[PDB]
């Protein structure tokens, strides 16, 4: 019981997405096939296309997604035709980081993410000639107008939420919201400073503020961002390139911040973040550099400031309770992450990239033809 | 009403230390007049000694001292004349690190510790022909027969504790202890390892030991600290000239051990052991390089393992409960400290700071003439 | 060197205050004279007045005080003439309660605050013809219009915050807020009901809306408080005459609350507050019934449920920190605790103290004349 | 592909169990087939015997089994035939509470451990007549030679593991070291104490000793289990016919304990027991009255001394996880629950049942023949 679908696939490292019809087979097992209404769009799929991560092509990404549930497999207990779900990373549900509630460090993260086919090496999509379009892409492949998931990333959501803006919450605003609200915890009273102010740094400034930070401070390079920080909910805007951060931050919060988070991967931008941690202060680092970059640290400067450096994936939380907790923000007029969207047709995906890539727009969301 | 002392007195950057007659004033405000009995000798004095911590010379060093209280001032709320005490770092008591329950990183830690006097620049310590001895080391001063301590940073123990062992506890071994038990929070069935087998890293083995941890990996490059560590509890004991450290410990723990504690302070040993985390592992850190020394590590590594890194000053404990906790363990038989111990006459605290820079002796303990 | 004083003075159980010329000695040790702004009025006040907590009288209390600084003791540190202070409770600084970051626990706690004298059994204050006025009332006795407070319950703030509005943090606010805050660590989307919409619980709810809980919940039977509580951040508001709340807030929250606060003191309330609970869910308890009250819970209910019961005194805060986080969050607009208070004279206060037992009144504050 | 077992079934309220010939079906799904070596008896399957718990009778019991795998379903993952394994309880691996890793509040815990039947209605084993007998007993029924479990309650142990002794960490060892370790928290340097000193207690007083606990105390009637608790690690042992036991713990711990376990199930000892903490100490129940049972507590005592109360299902758990830590640390000589045993072959079943009832066997393993 195979179905048409119209996909974005990535036939060649650095080349442009081409929009081409599928077919995508039933759900087996504990998926469910989900009636894709509309997926972000992430430098993450850009960096997959550009082979750096080199997720086998052709291939279908997309790892952002929101839709309706159309059929479900035999194993699925919790969903059900018509539910509306996000889908996020997947995760084996079994190993012992799963089984601890912390499925952003399971042990088969990489494969269930960028494996690009299932655990037997087979494709769920095949492309109009009848050839197997690698998929399963953070087990979802949500560049596609239908996706598999299973039940354990497609995360209900309620009905009465906009569900052509909530794809996000799958993966870049959970990382940002989540690295704040969970992995630092940060709380009423606090400081906060956030090293970077794209679509993640942004939803870490939004999620301090309901965290209860009295200081939120978001540090970039572009004037329109830092206005946008300011208007969401950050107390201070630093742009890096007029003051000196370090001493900048230190001088808002007597003596350096409670919290911090790095989202641009830049190792320089990291090393100086960590010196603007004050007592007992917490950096946090989700931005990714290439394989084989390193930081440095001061030794004396950690070790006298009791400072922390803490790495945090996929900002560790439990997505099918944090996810239905930022829709209800969101709806309670708590949390505007529509600020950092702008809808494209999913024809229009190369230049949602282009805006992607060139800053313009934070957080593209493609709308998929039905 | 000033009372004669015999002191070990620094005059002059790296020479040997000077057993010479003193004055001691009587206590003010909450001070206590300690009848020292005997006092551990530290690297960090014989750093001083030598004034890579510029402490002013000349000047009574000494800061694991353990003794009776002779007499207290006016302001003294909880000791007693005749209570044994161990006497530990100083700090200010009202600041928002104290007040929070985290002396270790009080506002006022260097002047309070290093700071060769008190808040006025006066000295308790006069010498023989009346000079002033910069004095108020770790808010204590013990290299000599009789030492001023503020209230708060002279611990009451039971008195059937055989007391001339307990002055360390006011430092090194609060610190490896402290470190394992409060700042990691290693608990039961945890996986740890020790970078360095000195008085800290000992205790830090022992503590995990206490606090339940399943796996205990001592590492260092003295075959006889080695085979002591196994005997104080370590399940495990690494040579790092004879295997690779870091693939060491991820045979013997699948992976990567849950906690790690440096103390050596080289900043190379610091790198590689961060690289031994495991999954959501921490690295501690008390051991402290000379100033402006960095580390490195691997930003992706420490992200996708979820890894911390945290500096630790102290053992970041409350050192009027932890104390006792220890002394506890120890007359339980939980605790054998002791094993690090060689006492010496204050006479010989030459010899003694030879056998600690030599690595001879983890713990030299030096028993006061009165 | 004394210095005349107004104050209101407790003189018979059950009678009214009586407004004095009275003698404040100058302060000595740690303590600083205040010259005091306005000071809450709390039922306590009038339940010490009343002799059910037997404060020996003739007595002047008030435990909500602001004001600035105008003379310091010798002891002194961290305050100076011209501060602006709230006035906290008192705590002794030096037990292991107080050193873990703990005062609301302190060993000395009802010495401290009920004792109506110092440890010595001296009296600060004397009446017009030259008699004892017990005061040393929660370290403070903010009923005249100066005050002596020890350095460590004598909290600076900012300057430039309405000072008269903040007395009250010192006591009421920071038990509710804290409580929220602290005790029970109200999170990022959790369900909070609040027992009791008084001073206490309306502070609770605003601090867990700044805390982010996404349901918070009023409990009371006054319309006027349910309706402000709908103003002041709660999303929901039940009548517990008009419901059955344990079935109210289950439909609310599917199935039980994360997060509760008692703060009326009745047991009848308390024990259905507590089946409200969900899975894992939590009750603190604030408010105090008469001693020797005791309250049920269903065995199985708590243990199947894994439900908490946790007693908690003063907000279990650090106030030197907490206060003025609170103080910054009014600021921000984020924290409208002036919507709990009416101004009176001090010469009202028999008026404010009616408003207060009619619960006309939230939270008076007395202006104090100078 | 059915397989013939021996089983103990209960036919009849209160009535003896009859040792029958079974068949067992094929695994399924996730489900692994486990030859099972030795099942623990608790006072559980007792209750459910007499249906007070009124599981549908003809029954299959036991929820402590150990053994191993001898057939997999097709979508088990982690378990091949050979492994060896404990039984746990059944968690649905689904809900928001095993998400969070607290399986033990899982929504359908009481149909997957006492439904009696797959969530279908159907059984797995079937009488010699080919009659269903309601089974999932705790999602294993390990009263028979063989068993089904679901892999993610069938625990993967150590080969090297005396396999027999094992069943019993599935449930009432798990339950009361589990209490201790995750529960309370308990660490090191803390007092502890155990209400109860049956086979739940004595793994409490254990894992106390573990975990670093400094004053441990068994409290019971039963002078033989005290003398056993004294061997066992706990450093006190109260009598309570012969002391009253709040007075007694206060006078051991200097004001009243940090931690406590109640165990026994009836509710005047929990009362009492509460009324035996310390400052912030926290009371943990894990023993079960009937249903309706009330307990009560006096509220000023919980307020002004911060204490907790807590509900603890099955040791609030990983198993994966924590039962292999507890199978490491009795290899290790750390966790002696071996002196709890006492083993018999499954035809004595009734007098198991009898020696555990009397209390004469803390807890009977039961030996499945083959
Ligand atoms: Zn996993
Ligand atoms: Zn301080
Ligand atoms: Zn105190
Ligand atoms: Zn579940």
């Amino acid at each position: 019981d195979t179905r048409a679908v119209t996909a974005a696939v990535a036939r060649a490292a650095g080349a442009p997405f081409s929009i081409e019809p599928a077919r995508i087979r039933a759900p087996r097992g504990d998926e469910v096939l989900v009636r894709v209404v509309a997926t972000g769009l992430c430098h993450t799929d850009l960096i997959v296309r550009d082979q750096y991560y080199p997720v086998p092509l052709p291939a279908v990404l997309g790892h952002e997604g929101a839709g309706v549930v159309e059929a479900v497999g035999p194993n699925v207990k919790t969903l059900a035709a018509g539910d509306h779900v996000v889908l996020t990373y997947g995760a084996c549900g079994h190993c012992a980081s799963c089984a601890g509630g912390h499925g952003a460090y399971c042990r088969q993260f990489f494969a269930l993410n960028f494996g690009g086919a299932d655990a037997d090496g087979q494709t769920a999509l095949r492309d109009a000639a009848g050839e197997p379009l690698h998929d399963h892409f953070f087990a979802q492949s949500s560049f596609a107008s239908y996706a598999l998931a299973r039940e354990n990333n497609a995360i209900k959501v309620p009905k009465e939420a906009p569900l052509e803006l909530l794809g996000p919450l799958g993966c870049g605003i959970q990382t940002g919201a989540g690295a704040v609200i969970n992995s630092l915890a940060v709380r009423t009273g606090s400081s906060f400073a956030s090293f970077g102010a794209g679509a993640v740094g942004m939803s870490a400034v939004m999620a301090a503020r309901i965290a209860g930070a009295t200081t939120i401070i978001a540090v970039d390079i572009v004037p329109s961002r830092l206005a946008l920080a300011l208007e969401l909910g950050a107390t201070h805007a630093i742009n890096s390139k007029e003051v000196d951060v370090v001493d900048a931050i230190r001088e808002i919060t007597g003596g350096g911040v409670d919290y911090a988070l790095e989202s641009t991967g830049l190792p320089a931008v990291l090393s100086q973040g960590i010196d603007a941690l004050g007592s007992r202060g917490t950096m946090g680092v989700v931005g990714a550099p290439k394989l084989g970059t390193k930081a440095e640290f001061d030794v004396n400067s950690l070790l006298l400031g009791g400072h922390t450096i803490r790495g945090i994936v996929e900002g560790d939380s439990v997505p099918q309770t944090f996810i239905p907790q930022l829709v209800q923000l969101h709806l309670q007029g708590r949390f505007p992450f529509d600020r950092l969207v702008k809808f494209y047709p999913l024809e229009q995906i190369n230049q949602a990239a282009a805006d992607s890539s060139s800053g313009i727009t934070l957080k593209p969301i493609l709308r998929l033809p039905h």
